[PDB]
Order: structure tokens, then sequence, then C-alpha cells
């Protein structure tokens, strides 16, 4: 039941494209935790949560973040778990800013970024599932059975009707 | 004597570009500070400097940063004074991620950008002049007078 | 009630955006005027703005402007005040030619430039307060609290609900 | 003798750039001023070049200008002549700001604007021969045979 | 009665957004034909369109064109007229691909290029109108007080009514 | 002997990049020619050019161009065979106006569009090449072994 | 009744874009086959696809994509035929990733690459039309009518009406 | 012994950049192979690579590629491994194509993205490290080390 995944984002509007991370641990049976930390607002309980993660029992953490996004790397300054980040689009920039925030980390801070939004989103929760699934057999199995199914559901042909 | 402006960036790689907001700040005569804090490499270190700013007597924060540049935003997340940011050009991407990484702040937490690279540092430190004149007289004299000089120099056709 | 902050736009266009930063001012307690001044239509009217800024009480000024935005910078040409730039977000380009127009100032002629729109408007209203802040402590109480209840305000975790 | 185009340009450091519309002109016999115009540092010189150009006799205004490019614009904000935008390149973002920060102008106070760079350069001066051999038969004749021998030229393989 | 400008464009989508340089000119009072020319469809149809400009009496060519940009240079590429270029909004690359493709001609052979959509279209008209200016008093004069117009029209202060 | 593939650029400083074209094709032994032609400076010659490919035994055509590239668009209006276009690599925006301009073509007139630079260079002829293997079949085998050799010799392990 | 060029796409999704194709080929009477392969989620099916293309009869293969497209390039990593790409439009970037992702093929495999979105499905048909049009005289008389009939049917102006 | 991750890159021309992978995985002695697998001119290799990864012993894949960069890509869509994608820094785009070819996977087949160029080169392995450090006590222990050590290292104040 303890959550081995951190699920965090700035704020209830990353929620919409978030949730497609809880989603699919849900699915795939992963524990986790879904919080709301701030970068810029709670820098405090920012560096509390990613400082304390590993003794939490956590084992990865997906972070969300848009615009001038730093939850992701922050985290990553204070933690020695892999991180994650999902850069959420933002308004003007099409998270344009959201990605290269996050992905430009400089050399001995890493955070492996996925695409920007929902399709982001997901990935991290897939990306986690198959780091988890490294050392858990079950799991493994489930990831495996996941992956081969997604292949087998492509159709072969488009619906061409008019 | 106490410093009433800190500049700050990530690491010696930014002082080509940093050195500039020190000049100019040595130029008009405010003291200052100069230090190394990585909001990546050293983030309690961040935390600690931005938290203590205030009552250190600082009134303005010049922060240099490049590609995921959090410097300037993270200090600003610690801080109620004014923080300034200077996008240091990438090696690739040229500053473009700086630039955005640093500017695109949401709202409620502010940081002054300025241009990429060595303009931007120069002119970081040229807007803490013009925020410190407000109540320094004599500090609002000396910058009137390079503003004048500036504008007085400039030549009237190409070499 | 005399003005300390002059917040200035090309048009009324640019309102809808600029408000956030006269909202924000007056909550603070922040006297100001709000006014439109094109840089492009009435470049004298501009010349004459910053130019007496100064002497007419004024300690900071926000300025917003899209496309070819030269508002902020033409005005900082003009003061020793500091100037604070709002680029506008733009119907092609997204604000992307407000914010290089702005933010690109050559070394000499600074402008603070805020994120592209609204949120880059409430914060030049904040960070002008922050400077105000600076020499006058009722207003640093005030800023001091705003703050702490923003950071404070944060959820902890995102209202999950389908 | 007396010029009818004025070639303006912020700083030496846009010499490089602007000397092919020096060139360019020269070459066509156009008579012009080549002088010294900074946006940021000289706005009231600006504002007076601008203000009396048509009464001078200046028929086209080519300005050069990079990164937040305002010359080009803030000149036509005061004069009814053509105004013509040179983007200078631009040592980070490679003349991308200087583009829009002249291209962008919004509707009712026009800037023709040409290529970042000499090219640029080399076009408006051309633009304005163009402009200029509308009411100048001998100039036209001879814009003429610089696009004649241009066409002319171009071998037709490589070496 | 004999058109001085000359408005083409490569297709009636472009009309939406070159109706503003027509509009203009006709304001001013500024003889002028409005036509289709495509530079990837009619190349043969520019050619003659373009090399027969001068002696059909036109003093300035007022060209729009969307995406792969080619109307404005191909033109000047065939005249010794000015040709001004409009780029006309694109759908996914919001005018970029346009602006782009009119900006970046190579030296010697120039196109006077205006910003992305109505406001260049505009622009583009006025500018044609100050060319045309340079030597008809009449028309100068109406372009002036057009200007001033423009100048003195500006508000002082913006509608901040709630 | 007769060309059956052409091969054009705008002005000798497209060589350096068009080389890799002609190089290629060389190799594959496929008959070309490779000339200049400049859509902006000679366009009567680029519509003579681009009328009378077919008609000459042109299969297909390699255009190069940077900046405002119109080149191969142009082309493409004027011919019903197949038009590659290769975006040369500007000084400014490297290329990125280049490939725009060229690849960003309406419906109804066609260019297939390769890689910014010398990879784009050498692919236009390799899929020029793959064109004519279609219904040549000793070029074909020859293309299948510069493939099969490309593939082949690829390392195991870097150096 | 052979199919003699092969459209395919990633999924569902891409179809929108790619009837446009399809419809151009039918419109030409080129036979072909439309089909659905993903290169992330089927790439066993995409290297049996294209490596069998030649010797089941395939000329010309138009491939769609968007995003992290790389549908095109893998296709001609497996085929000597020659391969056309369309990027689809993305949602966030607007399909200059996937622009960037098929056009930007290093030296030795070639990808001949269209416009982004519909026009680029369009052309592809049309390029590979005149590909095949080479070697086929009665195809290449219907291309070459379709061509003169696109040109003749240009209208001359526009309909200006308010 | 056996390796436990894998570099994979395009060609020789990557090593410059994968080379801080490969120097990093060394110094945290963490067994590894370094091969040359081209997505574009060995594609089965890549196939063959990706398909078998697991059942050697292979935990993570760290991939380099620039351009149109389908390395990380594709060796995902053949491996349940955590793939980790090193977008190369490219001639003319300098590395935006490799960025965006990398980063925007479509759901379903992830690729952890790290930053353009050797700084990204480095972090891929020390991402891998992290992963590996989570069932590694002992390795755990010297990444702990690792971090400590380039914290403490830090500078606090420019030369």
């Amino acid at each position: 039941s303890a959550p081995v995944v951190g699920i965090i984002m700035g704020s209830q509007s990353d929620w919409e494209t978030m949730r497609h991370a809880d989603a699919l641990l849900t699915e795939l049976e992963i524990p986790h935790e879904t919080l709301i930390v701030s970068a810029h607002r709670t820098p405090d309980r920012l560096a509390d949560y990613a400082r304390t993660a590993a003794e939490r029992g956590l084992n990865v953490i997906i972070a969300g973040a848009g615009g001038a996004a730093f939850l992701p790397g922050m985290c990553a300054a204070w933690t020695r778990l892999p991180v994650l980040g999902v850069p959420v689009e933002s308004r003007a920039l099409k998270g344009m800013d959201s990605l290269l925030s996050i992905v430009q980390m400089p050399g001995g801070v890493p955070v492996g970024t996925l695409a920007i939004g929902a399709s982001g989103a997901k990935n991290a929760a897939l990306l986690a599932a198959s780091i988890l699934a490294l050392y858990n057999p079950a799991l493994a199995a489930r990831l495996e059975t996941w992956r081969a199914l997604q292949t087998a559901s492509v159709p072969n042909s488009p619906i061409t009707e008019d």
C-alpha cells in the first residue's frame, strides 16, 4: 500500500495533464501518491518533499510543470532518486517554455523528460513502470502484457469511410 | 560598505557574462557581493542565501543562469526583495532556453528579466542602480551622470 | 494620493492584460496612474511622459506592449527610473515578438521584463511593489503578508475527482 | 548634391552591415547621408532627425538596428517619409529578435523591412533606389542597368 | 483613373487580409487594381504581370502570400518597381513561414516586408502611399492629415471599467 | 549519356552544398547536368529551364536554395517532373528560412524536400536515384549495392 | 488493380490528413493501398511492410506521421523505393516537431518531405504521380491535364465584395 | 562484469558527445557496453539489439542521436527496458531537431530525454545510475558520494 512513485505538480491546473500519469500507474497496479508542490510558491515544501522521498520509500518521482518549469529540476537537486519531468502545455508558448525549462538540465542533475502534455504524463508513468519492473517480476509481467496488447491492438487499415 | 546588491551565478563559466554586472556596480560605486550559488548543485546554499538576503541588508539580487535557468526564479521564491535575472547564453540554444526559463515566471513570484548575455548582465546592474537611486540622492546623481555620458558619447557618424 | 507607479499601454486592447497590474497595485494600496501612450502613434506624448516621470513623483513605470513592442524600451530611454515591461500576447506569434522586442535591450538602457500576458502584468505590479517596499516599511509589511498568504494558500493535493 | 536618402544606425558596430547600403547608394550615385542615431541612447537626436527629415529634403530613410530594434519603427513614428528597416544580425539570436522587432509594426505606422544582415542593407539601398527611380529618369536608367548587369552576370555553371 | 498601385495575391483566401490594403488605398484616394496572381499555379501570369507593370503605369506593387510565399519575391525579380510584401498568416506556422519566405530576399532583389496579417496589409498600403506622396503634393497632404489624425485620436487613458 | 537529372542552384556559393548531390549521382553513374539558375536574379532562365526540362529528357530536377528559397518551388511550377528541393544553410537563420520556404508548398505544386545542408544534397541525389531505379534495372542494382554497402560499413563500436 | 503506391500512417487520427493523398491518387487513377503502420507500436509490422514493398510491386510509399515522426524515415531505412513523408500537424507544436523529425534525415537515407498537413498529403500524392508518370504515358497525360486545368482555373481577380 | 547499461549511438561522430555518458558510468563503476547502432543505416541491427537487450541482462539503454533522431525512440519500441535519449547537437539546428525528434514520443512508448549535448550524455548516465541504485546498495552509496562531492565542490565565489 505504501507509495513507490510520487506524482507532484505545481497547481490544480496541472491535474488535467497529470491525471494521465495517475491513471496509468493505477492501471499497472503501482502504489503512488499524488500531491501539489509549487517550486515558486512553496519552495520549502519542495525541499522537504524531495529530500525525504528516498527514506519515505519512494523509488521514482514524476513532476509536472509549465512555463518557467522548475519543479522537476529542483526536485532532482534534492533527491538521488530518478526524477521524471512532464512539460505541461502553456497558453502562449504551447509548452515550449515548459519543455526547455525541464529538459535542459546542466550536467550533474538529471531529469528524464517526456513529451509535452498528456502523452508525456502517460509516458512518465510508463517509464516509471519500466524502472520498477527491473526489480519486480510481477510488475514486469504486467508491463510486458500491456506493451504486447498495445502492439496487437493497432488496426491494420484506417476507417477510410467518408 | 555593507553590500546592498548581491550578484549570484551558477558557476565559474557564468563569470564571463556576470563580470559585466560587477563592473557596472563598481563603476557606480554600489557596495555589492559577487558569489557562486547553484540552483541545481547547491540548492540549500541557494535557499539560505535567498532566505537571509533581506536580513543581511541586501536590497536587490542579480542572478545569472543559463539553460534550464532556475537561479533567479528560485531565489525570488525565497525572498521579498526584487530579483533581476540575467539569461546566460547557452552553447546550443544560444540562451533561448535561458530566457524562457527565467522570464516565464507565473503570477505571484516575479523576476525582472534582462537581455541574453553581457548586455543583460550590464543592464541588471543598471536596473539595480535605478532602483537604489530612488532612495539614494548621491547614487541618483551618479546614475544621471552615467546615463548623460552614455547619451552624449554616441558619435554622430560611423568610422 | 499622488501616484508613485505609472502603468502605460499602447491601446485599449492592452487593458485586458494590464488591468492585472492595476488590480494588484490597488490591492497592495500602491497609488498609481493608468494611461495610454503609444510609442508608434504618440511618440511625443511618450517622450514627455517618460522625461517628466521622475519630477512628477513616479518611482516605477510599468509599460505593456505587443508585437513590435517599443513602449517599455523607449520609455526607459527617456527616464532614469526603473522601467518594467510586460509583453502583451500577440495574435500570430503569441507574444514571442512582444517578448524579444522588450527583453533584448542593448547594454545601457534596461527594462525589467516579465512573462508574456496576464501573469507578467501581475508580476510587474509585484516587482514594482518589492521595489517600493525597500523604503516603505508599511508596504513592506503588506507585501510580506501577501507573499506569506500565497505560500500558505497552496493546497497539499489536487482535487483528483473524475 | 543634397542628400535624398538618409542611412542611420544605432552604433559603430552596425557599420559592418550598413556599409553595404552606403556602397550601393554611392554606386548608383544617389546623394545620401550616413549617420549614427541611437533609439535607446539618443532618443531626442532620433526625434529631431525624424521630425525634420522631410523638411531637409530627404525622400527615404534606411535604418539599421539589432536586438530590440527600435530605430526604424520610432523613426517612422515621427516622419511621413518611407522608412526601410534593416535587421542587424544579433550575437545570440542571429537577428531573429531584430527581425521581429522591426517587421511586426502595428497598422498605421509602417516600415518596409529587408532581410537580416548585409543582404538586407544592400536591398534597402536598392529599394530606396527603386522608389527614387519613380521620379528620376536618369536614376531609373541606372537602376535598370544595375539590375540588367546583375541578371546577365550570373554564371551558367558552378566552378 | 489609371492604377498606380497593384495589389496581387495568390488566391481568394488571401483577400480577407489583402482587403485592408485595398480599403486604405481607396481611403487615401490612390487609384489601384486588385488581382489574383499565383506564383505556384500561374507562374507565366506572374512573369507577364511583373514584367509589364512599369509600362502599364504602375508605380508600386503590393503582393500578399502565405506559407512558401514566393509572390512578392518573384514579382520583384521581374520588375524594377518597388515591391512590398505582405506575409499572410498560415494555419500551422502562424505566418512564420510566410514571413521568412518573403523578408529573407538575397542581396540584389528587394521586397519591403510588412507585419504578418491585416496590420501588414494596411501598412503596405500606407508605405505605398508615403512613396507616392514624395511626388504628389495633394496625396502628401492627405497622408499628413491621416497621420496627424491617427496621433490626435489616441485616447489618454484606457476605459478601466470592470 | 544525355542527362536524366538536372542539378540547379542559385549561385556559386551553393556549390559547397550541392557538390554532394553531384558526387553521388556520378558515383551511381547517373547522367546529369549541373547548372546555376537563380530564381531571383535569372527568372527567365529559370522559366525556360523548367518549361523545357521534360522535352530535353530530364526525369528529375534537384534544386538547392537558401534564405527565401524559391528555386525548387518555382521550378516545380513550370514542370510536371518530380522536383526535389535542398535547403541550403543560411548564415543567420541556419537554413530554417530555407527549409520553410521550400517545404511549405501549397497543395497542387509539390517539392520533395530534403534535410538542410550537405546531407540534404546527398539525399536528393539518392532520392532521384531511387526514382530512376524504378525503371532502370541496372541502376536499381547499383543503388541496392550502395545501400547495402552503407549498411554493412557501419562500425560496431566507436573509436 | 495491383497497388503501385503505399499510403501508411501511424493511427486513425492521421487519416483526416492522409485521406487527401488517397483521394488524389484515386482521382488520377493510381492503384494504391492504404494501411496503418505504427513505427512506435508496431515496429516489426513496419520492418516487414517496408522490406517487402518492392517485391510486392509498390513503386512509391507515402507515409504520414506527427510529433516524433519516425514512420517515413524508418520505412526508408528498410526499402530502396522512394519514400515521401507527410508531416501531420501536432497539437502543441503545430507540426514543427513532425516536420523536423521527418525532413532532417542524415545523408544516406532520404525522405522527400512535403508541407505540414493536408497540403502536404495532397502534394505527396502529386509527387508520387509525377514519379510514376515518368514511365506511364497515360498517367503522364492525365497529370499534365490536371496541372493545366489547375493553372487555367485560377481566377483573375478576387471577389472583393463586402 | 556483465553490462547492465547499454550506450548506443548512430555513428562515430556521436562519440564526442556520448563519451561523456561512458566516462560517468565508468567513474561510478557501472558495467556497460558502448556500441554504434544506426536507426537509419542499420535498422535490423537496432531491432535485434533492442529485442534482446532484456534477455542479455541489460537494465537501461542510453541512446544518442541527432537531426531526425530515431535511435532512442525505435529502441524503446522493441524493449520494455527504460530507454534514455540524448539529443546530439546538430550542425544547422543546434540539436533542436534532435530534441523534438526524441522527446515528443506519443503515449505508449516512452523515452526519458536529457539535455542537448554533452550535459545530456552525462545526465543520461547519472539517471541510469539513479535507476540502478534503487536495487544496488553499493552503487547507491557511490551515487550519494558523487552527488555529495558535486555539491560540496562548488566554489563560493568566482575567480
